């Protein structure tokens, strides 16, 4: 027999449950227990009270962010048994995750950092980047498990997936924001966003920002909402953690994370975060079409 | 086939005027003879006096900024026929080349801006990314004409090419320097940037920076000069033009200016642009490999 | 000897006043109703701006060098030789000496004449002066700047507008920064008036934290005396100034970017220390 | 009442100093030679660090609250029920809060006490200082403040080192910025020395404009009286403070990174003012 277990069924959580509970026996819980019926009845996974989750051999975790994973291991803590495995996919916190692994420990149980990037598109179709943070030994006897992802790359002890993930939030942030200051400038004056797009994306400026996020989220107005633009602060706010190691010059990255708040406080932290480029607009009294 | 004229024979004219020879009767002119007389005895061009290159039916040029293209538009003046075209490979200044475009047409010349991308080795191949600016019209006209080009966009109105390749390298700009904050903390903190890009390259924060800038001139310490920060600096600088038409909030791209500029007097112009990056590894007192 | 003063607002109106009390004014305004106010109150003579050529020397204190430009032109068939035209305008340097070239074709010697101490400073008549042109015309000056109290020769033509914007660069940095630092304390739980009271006998005092910040904000007050718009506008010609060397300036180049922002959400004629109301706005708190 | 100073440095030796000339003061420092250097000069008494647990009340001004945390855990074992610790240091509020409650297990109440001033203040005994605590403990401390004149109670243990660091960051912006301005002037052959002159009776005027370019720059002295990487560590805190709320602060969080340069190129070692110097080699050109 085999058994898994998955907490946390958001925009993420739920699709890669999913994919986890048509390949092996899965549990799941979320904190609007309604989610865990439906993705059972969805998926065939079996919705269970959070303290079952102990029963796993592999529990995985999608929350907001390290202080709702301290949470629910503080009240899986008294149940955990020795040799079960922690996947974190939440994207948390290196330092505070450090602690929450030795305090695992204590029952025996081996956390890994495990953040991933692809979006709920790549949730959905099972192919996400996984950065794994970990005891070697601990990373290979996981990779069978992640059925939701396809690139998984182990990047160090745990903390470095988080670390790694935050770096990555940063630059797209960072990228998605100066595309979108160029691009507002240039409808200014009379230019085609698409047609500038299309010469962007085959020159030196093109990133995945200008080739998957703005095209078919901006210039169609569309808007759709996959990620939090309260999730993405919350990730620069890690990255500016990450920075802080050194403190080495970072004039760029450090103010991304301040002109993402600024969007944040102005639309909101559940508008997307493709929506930041919105405030850009706003000031530009035009759109980016 | 009609006749075509190039101005400018640089690292960039040179085998451009090469691909229209090779189609066209075409007349090339070079500020320094010998290297018109050297293309000529090449692709059978034939090399003139400035002033011949009225009698082309379309005169293209690639010369070092918009002013060099007002000197030569001046001194052609007087010889300009009417019915002609006059396609700008030049990174032009979108303002500028309006009012030569307005002065030209008087003469009954229709000028088009047309910056490219792809570097020695597109203009080599006839490969080159065209962004063309103009009249409809017009467009259709030359599109036949660009030889050494595989992929033309219209993106506008006369500017409106000079402006987006701006653009474009302002993002670069800022992809690049961004990675490069990124990077350097994570491998101060014990993070391989090999295995850093391995796992951005598949995630969201990913550029052509990171994809095919990064790890093959600076993890290898290669460092290949293919355009020096001098130059992108200068790019930089009609890239401020462009926001100055609006002056919508752009504080990514202005600091973006100036944190090259300071690369540009610590390093010297004459280096490399992804060199830009030895002033990061330089404050971190760590390479970024 | 006969001076005139073109542009009565909100700096014009008391600095002509200073004027009038000292020497025979002309005063024009293009809402002649003002100037028409100024005569009645302080002696100066409301007239057809073709008149304000008797003068010897013309002031303006106008919004910027193109409206400076525009009545010069105006101005242009009526002006006689051996006049001067002391612009109090913060204008551009380069645009100023084209003004002053188109001058000197009729004989008048132009002079930027940018001053600071806002309006409480034009009531009082205790304005700083910073004079761009040749210094024979600037001593020949001096005995009118009725309406000044510090008087600086910084250099030739557009320096003095120069100056100016590089002056008013470092006040919005100041203010903004101040700004953000004291919205951060008063979050968590420092008072504005406790933490200002520090500052402003510590390292990190500014005119900012001393004259503007204690009076317009933590009063609610925001009293209009200067325009959110013409200080973006000073922010434009500060990064004109920039341009000359471009040695980098990430600090003041952000500054313009940030007052933009301002403007755009709070509108060009809120105050120019309004913009410290988008900060608390964004963190959903007031500097008190 | 006895007192007693731990950290006989720039400011430390001069500030215990005013101690010693008013209540019988014990002193100490890593390096003792300057404790026994202070007691010569002053009449204080150098004594052993544990001896310090004598005092009534406990002076620390170090580098930063890591150290003063190191110097607490050595006399922890000798702390006497009913003793003021003073911590003149450029401290962390969290850190500090923390060690507040360490000390309180001893029956010590500690007060954060950062001062503002220099080293010239604390010669003359003219420090403003920003205290955090209980309100019965600074009335108790008021009184032994001998190297200050203006004190502040700004709230509840850590709150004055938050003001500090604030007001640090905001002194790092003005002087910066002024720098940037200032180069961009002297480039286009405007004299800083005439564009200081009409800024000091300007708007833009700050304490940096006005009591350290002048006096460091202009001349090319620049006196080493306070460390590049002390101020670099303020704006660290400065940037701690700002993450309570983490409001918009675009300025303030730029200034902690262009500082980080300076010190990355000049050295931690070299005077806070020396970071213009930075300015001045990429501007190729001094600031005069
Ligand atoms: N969306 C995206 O594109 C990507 C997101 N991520 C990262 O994945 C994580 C989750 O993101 P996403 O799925 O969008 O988040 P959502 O907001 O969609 O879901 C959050 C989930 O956490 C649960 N939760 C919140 N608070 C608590 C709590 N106190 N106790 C128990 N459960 C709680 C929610 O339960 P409930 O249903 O009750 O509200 C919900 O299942 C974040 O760290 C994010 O940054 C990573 C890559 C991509
Ligand atoms: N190199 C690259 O990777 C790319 C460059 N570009 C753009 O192409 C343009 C030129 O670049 P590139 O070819 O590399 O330049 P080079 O420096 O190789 O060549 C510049 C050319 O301009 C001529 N020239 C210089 N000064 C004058 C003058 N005063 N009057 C007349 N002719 C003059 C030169 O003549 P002479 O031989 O006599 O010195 C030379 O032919 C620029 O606008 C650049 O931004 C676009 C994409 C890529
Ligand atoms: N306010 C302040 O605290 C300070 C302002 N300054 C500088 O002084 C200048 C004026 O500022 P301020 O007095 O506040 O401005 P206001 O907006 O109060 O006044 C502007 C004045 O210019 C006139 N004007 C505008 N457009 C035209 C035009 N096209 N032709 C003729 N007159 C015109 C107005 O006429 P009308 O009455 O008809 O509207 C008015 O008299 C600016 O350059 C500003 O940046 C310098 C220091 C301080
Ligand atoms: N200089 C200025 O203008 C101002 C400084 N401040 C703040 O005051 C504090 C001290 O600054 P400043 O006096 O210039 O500093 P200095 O570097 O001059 O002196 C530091 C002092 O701390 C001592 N010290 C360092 N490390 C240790 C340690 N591990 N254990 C015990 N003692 C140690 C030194 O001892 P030793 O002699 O043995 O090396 C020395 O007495 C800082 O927090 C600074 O930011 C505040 C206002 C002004």
């Amino acid at each position: 027999m085999e058994k898994v277990a998955f907490i946390g069924l958001g925009a993420m959580g739920y699709p890669m449950a999913g994919h986890l509970a048509r390949r092996f026996p899965t549990l799941v819980w979320n904190r609007t227990f309604e989610k865990a019926l439906r993705h059972q009845e969805e998926f065939g996974s079996e919705a269970v009270p959070l303290e079952r989750v102990a029963e796993a051999r592999v529990i995985f975790t999608c929350l907001p962010t390290t202080r709702e994973v301290y949470e629910v291991a503080e009240a899986l803590y008294p149940y955990l048994r020795e040799g079960t495995y922690w996947v974190d996919a939440t994207s948390g916190e290196p330092e505070a995750s450090r602690r929450l692994a030795e305090r695992l420990r204590e029952k025996g149980v081996t956390y890994l950092d495990a953040p991933v990037s692809g979006g709920t598109s790549g949730a959905e179709a099972g192919t996400l980047t996984v950065m794994l943070g970990g005891p070697e030994e601990a990373v290979e006897r996981v990779r069978p498990f992640l059925a939701y992802a396809k690139k998984v790359v182990h990047v160090g002890p745990v903390g470095a997936g988080h670390a790694v993930k935050a770096i990555n939030n940063a630059l797209l942030a960072v990228n998605l924001w100066a595309a979108g200051e160029g691009l507002l400038a240039l409808v200014k004056q009379g230019v085609s966003a698409e047609k500038a797009l299309e010469v962007i994306n085959a020159s030196s400026g093109r990133s995945n920002a200008t080739e998957n996020l703005i095209p078919q989220r901006v210039l169609t107005r569309a808007f759709p909402k996959t990620f939090a633009l309260g999730l993405l602060v919350k990730d620069l706010g890690i990255a500016m953690g990450v920075l802080d190691g050194e403190k080495a010059p970072s004039p760029l990255l450090r103010l991304a994370r301040e002109v993402y708040e600024m969007a944040k406080r102005e639309l909101g932290p559940d508008a997307d975060h493709v929506e930041a480029l919105r405030l850009l607009e706003r000031w530009g009294g035009v759109e980016i079409r």
